[PDB]
């Protein structure tokens, strides 16, 4: 019935919810950005190919309700043959119309010559093609927001499986990425090991993120790459902690702050504690009660009466954790005393200094924050991880670069890659500034040895979308922002994954 | 004469003066290391050539001397149909054996079933095989010494181009990699493309290091193609100097130096200078006349006395470049009177701290020593560049991350990346430890305008293998290194390149 009807590609683009019409119109707001991707996609044909006919073109075949969801601006679709399918309309111009899809298949490879036939939708024939077996081959836009609509993708069969992985991208209304999936079944030169100099017969690592994904282009997979990294390579070592950890040393990841929000999709990731961990930072406090009254608990065990009192903090107060960020961010160099003292105008307001700095003199090769404050060390319950970060602008965008001296790559580092983010966003907003990049440095990169099950597990997830960032615009000052103002916008996520902290 | 003859494939080993024979033996001690990069190159067979016929395999020919060179145990070479060429000689147990080469490839390519044809020499063949263009392709192991001998290799014509080179390795008598020659007139999917999400059609960058490289697995190439990546899209901005610089923002590199000693060979470094100055930093130094009084003036446009007086620095000495690195590693949260001051006891000895604690507690996550003591950076006649650097230890091996906030690519990074390799290597020695790698994380990267002609010219050039370290065994305690200790053995250079400060 089917014969010869295989090898269909599919391009569709997917709400949350897996509508894809509503009133026979795009549900969503016009991704012109998904239009030029799908342009880009359906009118390429190989070198060569095209040498040996010049005039060759792709085909795109449509059901009729489909083909009026386009304009006349774009209709019919240029530089490839335009085929619907209908059992009601005879003739439309610029186009062959057939009345099944099995016809139209066998018409066309055996009398119209052609390079690649694509399925454009809707419904109707998606269902046909999948139900069919005759797509080995899937372009889907990825919406990380439901629309109302009436129209709706089919559940793609677990014969597929996802292999690439665009950037995510975002407009004003959504977050947004491009996959490929493939049918399973149907889915390294000599010189380039000889030339390493190391031996030519390399065992494949013990742990690879996501095996099935070739095209690896989600920012994700930079943490999910080095998860497997410190699993595969990483030496055990023994720590402060007293529990053991998987370590391995120095990393740089980044993440394009214009595009997307990189909160990890690959497990829920708590924004709120993050959100409230910085507003904390920002307002300069030490004092652990501080978030646990907001119902945020992750600086709970280094500021717990027993941790202090192990080391050495015996006339410490219970969650002073002594001078850390928020004192060395607003107040580095004046003497601390307690986590109730007033230390208003005493030493030095760095958050506050750069911020005016990146006003003032945006060229300036000293736009660093640092929390390293040698001589306060051995006051802290826990000298800051996150020990120095720095600013840069060129063409009207604010980037940042943070170094990590250690890094837990299950807890904190999540936290840390969105804290960061977030802050960037906020210090280029205050300054009218546009988005660049957040650079993080990677130290001591580990995972405890209790958190091996946990990530194992999360490496094997595929990434959703990252989500998007908008602040509140009206915000004019970084000491105004509310947890209010900071609103992540269009989050999908896989499942929480509980991981214990080591104190 | 040689039709039907060419495609031979050479591997050779030279020294630097070009020798490849002594006495009828090889001229340095053996490097079995070389040895076994010989037999995997000339042993390979193509799998889908191997299962066709799985008894297959190549040729190996060499000039009666070269055989006799080799003794009597390790021969004829396993694997491998070794052809022996010679006049005074008829047979020889288990090679076969031809009067001239002309017949012999003749004979093999007709008669001997067999893969690939490899050339091993000596001269006499490597000459014959080059004089008359039979040769495409060279696999060298270049040596960065000089050995007695008698044989030669010969020049290679211009006509060949290095395409691939290894990483530098070393014994401890000799620096050396292997680099594959190609005959330069006969030396990605669209999904790659439309899945980035971008602009199918990429403009190649304007600038690229070394275009006909490969193989790119010599560690200077991460440098050069830093410095193609800043010219190329870096952003022109102005500065502090009054010299503007294209900057581009985040890299990080690293050098592995258990390996080699990474000063850059693309260009003549001032090593002299590198060391001197680690020697100012390591005593706490910061006089700028300690320097000037070794003939190193690399810090004098910075402690002159119109720059001290356009900064507002009027009432500081000349050269009294304030509490700048060598006050911040030896006497963190000293108060700074002037550079003649006697510090003695006075503030934090982060060097001496971090060494102790390497020794005691190796798995330490606080390795860090801190020159951006933001108290001082209003008494710094030039705050730190690399202000911040953090060591790490795992299977007996010392690492080093340092942060860069601001890197001159033309003049400084180049001095950063071997300083900080020295003090690696000395830290390890005091602490009984072996060497792993230099991590460089550059903030703001950029190359100053009147840099640019410099860098264009050193991009092109192919690098050498990097030198090697040697450290004066006997030295117990970092402040006892003097110059005499530290020697660079074997480097080997293109010409300096005259590169001008900008203050
Ligand atoms: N977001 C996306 O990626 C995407 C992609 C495509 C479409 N859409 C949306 O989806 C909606 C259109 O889809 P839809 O499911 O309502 O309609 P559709 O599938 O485009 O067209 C339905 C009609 O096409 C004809 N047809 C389909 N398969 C046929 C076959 N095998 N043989 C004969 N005729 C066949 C029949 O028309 P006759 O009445 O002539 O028999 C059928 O009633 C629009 O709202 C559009 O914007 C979205
Ligand atoms: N480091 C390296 O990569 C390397 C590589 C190869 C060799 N080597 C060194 O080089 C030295 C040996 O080389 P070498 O140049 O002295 O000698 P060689 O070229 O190995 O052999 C010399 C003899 O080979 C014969 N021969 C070569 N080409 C011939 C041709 N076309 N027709 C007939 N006979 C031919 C002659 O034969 P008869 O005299 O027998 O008639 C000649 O006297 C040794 O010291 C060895 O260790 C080093
Ligand atoms: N990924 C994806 N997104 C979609 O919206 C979609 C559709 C909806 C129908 C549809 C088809 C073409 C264009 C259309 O106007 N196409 C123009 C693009 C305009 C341009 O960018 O220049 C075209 O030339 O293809 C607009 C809408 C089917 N398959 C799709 N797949
Ligand atoms: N060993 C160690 N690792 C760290 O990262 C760390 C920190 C960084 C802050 C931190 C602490 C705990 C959690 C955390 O527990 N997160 C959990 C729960 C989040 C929540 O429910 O709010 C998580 O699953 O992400 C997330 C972040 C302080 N002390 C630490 N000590
Ligand atoms: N790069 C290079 N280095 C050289 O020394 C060399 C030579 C010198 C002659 C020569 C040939 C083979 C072996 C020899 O013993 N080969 C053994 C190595 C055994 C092993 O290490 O396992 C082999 O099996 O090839 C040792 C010396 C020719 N071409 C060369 N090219
Ligand atoms: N703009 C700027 N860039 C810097 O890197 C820098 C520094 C770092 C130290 C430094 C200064 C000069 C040279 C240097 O001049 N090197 C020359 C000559 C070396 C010699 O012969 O001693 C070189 O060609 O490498 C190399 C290193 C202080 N102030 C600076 N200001
Ligand atoms: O913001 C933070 C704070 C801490 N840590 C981690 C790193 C270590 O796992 C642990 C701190 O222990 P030390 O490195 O200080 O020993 O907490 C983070 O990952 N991010
Ligand atoms: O060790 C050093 C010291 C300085 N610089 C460079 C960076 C800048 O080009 C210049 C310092 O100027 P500012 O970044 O402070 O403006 O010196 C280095 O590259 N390495």
């Amino acid at each position: 019935s089917y014969e010869g009807c295989g090898d269909l590609t599919i391009f569709v683009a997917v709400a949350l919810n897996k509508v894809i019409g509503h009133k026979n119109q795009i549900p969503w707001p016009h991704i012109t950005h998904d239009f030029r991707f799908l342009r880009n996609g359906t009118t390429y044909i190989p070198p060569e190919v095209l040498s040996k006919n010049p005039d060759i073109q792709n085909v795109v075949i449509f059901g009729r309700k489909t083909y009026e969801s386009i304009p006349k601006a774009s209709l019919p679709l240029k530089n490839r043959i335009n085929v619907i399918l209908s059992r009601t309309v005879k003739e439309v111009p610029g186009c062959l119309v057939y009345e099944d899809l099995s016809t139209a298949i066998r018409d066309l490879r055996a009398n119209v010559p052609h390079n690649k036939i694509f399925i454009l939708g809707g419904s109707f024939l998606y269902k046909e093609v999948l139900d069919n077996g005759l797509c080995d081959k899937i372009y889907l836009t990825r919406l990380n927001k439901e629309y109302p609509g009436d129209t709706y993708f089919p559940d793609i069969p677990d014969t597929f499986e996802i292999t690439a992985i665009s950037p995510t991208f975002s407009t004003d209304f959504v977050s947004y990425d491009f996959v490929i999936y493939e049918r399973k079944d149907c889915k390294p030169p000599f010189d380039q090991l000889l030339m390493t100099g190391t031996d030519i017969s390399v065992p494949k690592p013990k742990y690879v993120a996501c095996p099935g994904v070739r095209i690896r282009n989600h920012e994700e997979f930079q943490y999910l790459d080095i998860l497997a990294d410190v699993l595969s390579h990483g030496v055990l070592k023994p720590n402060r902690t007293g529990t053991d950890a998987y370590s391995k040393f120095g990393y740089q990841m980044r993440f394009d702050l214009s595009r997307s929000f990189p909160l990890l999709t690959t497990k829920k990731v708590a924004l709120r504690s993050i959100i409230e961990e910085l507003l904390w930072f920002i307002k300069g406090s030490t004092n652990g009660n501080d978030l646990l009254a907001k119902n945020v608990r992750i600086w709970e065990l280094n500021g717990r009466r027993d941790f202090l009192d192990k080391n050495g903090f015996t006339d410490r107060e219970e969650h002073d954790l002594g001078p850390i960020y928020g004192f060395q961010w607003r107040h580095f160099g004046a003497e601390y005393l307690d986590m109730h003292a007033d230390y208003t105008g005493k030493g030095i307001d760095q958050l506050a200094e750069i911020i005016n700095r990146i006003k003032t003199n945006p060229n300036d090769r000293r736009l660093i924050v640092c929390s390293w404050n040698v001589s306060d060390l051995k006051k802290m319950a826990l000298p800051p991880c996150h020990c120095f970060f720095q600013f840069y602008v060129s063409d009207n965008k604010l980037s940042c670069m943070m170094h990590q001296r250690s890094c837990d790559l299950g807890l904190g580092v999540p936290f840390n890659i969105a804290s960061y983010s977030i802050l960037t966003a906020m210090v280029a907003q205050v300054c009218g500034l546009g988005l660049g990049e957040f650079v993080h440095n990677l130290a001591d990169a580990h995972i405890y040895v209790d958190h091996v099950d946990a990530v194992t597990t999360q490496i094997a997830r595929i990434p959703h979308p990252f989500p998007r960032l908008r602040l509140n615009p009206d915000i004019r000052n970084i000491e105004d922002f509310t947890i209010d103002d900071i609103v992540v916008e269009d989050y999908v996520s896989h499942p929480p994954i509980p991981m214990a902290m080591s104190a």
